[PDB]
């Protein structure tokens, strides 16, 4: 049974992307991840979009 409770399995290839796409702000690019559940398209636009500051 592959193990979907191991979430950088996802997240951290995806991290990889999103640190192409000039995101290395690994606790945002993955809290992004957490609520998209590896959705890296919608994690880039929380990025892009909830920059709340």
């Amino acid at each position: 049974g592959p193990l979907g409770s191991m979430p950088e399995v996802r997240f951290q290839q995806q991290l990889e992307q999103l640190n192409s796409m000039g995101f290395i702000n690994r606790e945002a690019n993955l809290q992004a991840l957490i609520a998209t559940g590896g959705d890296i398209n919608a994690a880039i636009e929380r990025l892009l979009g909830s920059q709340l500051s």
